């Protein structure tokens, strides 16, 4: 019938506005999602320059511990009975 | 006697504080880099909501869409010739 159809297509309508709006906010999560990922971005990049500067001084740190037991060692030598 | 001794005593002290510098230095860094890593934990966290949103909403859309699909053969065929 007339109405019969439209029925139906004021039953598709109001499916397509759910449809645009579903999907409308899919995509604003999406970007939502893109900044606090890129965000993270700079962290990890921040975090590996962090992550070398500790690699050097965990290298001198160490290099400079063999130094003051060297240090130690040879001032005992000197000091300790004979 | 002790000018030799007194010496590497001497030298052993600014091994120590050069030790003081490098440990001190390498917690400060130690402290910053876990505040990022709060940070970008933090983040990740909404990310992984975001992401269960949007796993729901694209099952809400292939509905959507499905149901639109199966009205349009109603009318496609509700308007056709027989």
């Amino acid at each position: 019938g007339s109405m019969t159809i439209s029925n139906m297509e004021a039953d598709m309508n109001r499916l397509l506005k759910q449809r645009e709006e579903l999907t409308k906010r899919r995509e604003k999560l999406s970007k939502r999602r893109e900044k606090i990922v890129k965000e993270n971005g700079e962290g990890d990049k921040n975090v590996a320059n962090i992550n070398e500067e500790m690699e050097s001084l965990t290298a001198n740190i160490d290099y400079i511990n063999d130094s003051i037991s060297d240090c130690q060692a040879n001032i005992m030598q000197m000091e300790e009975a004979k």
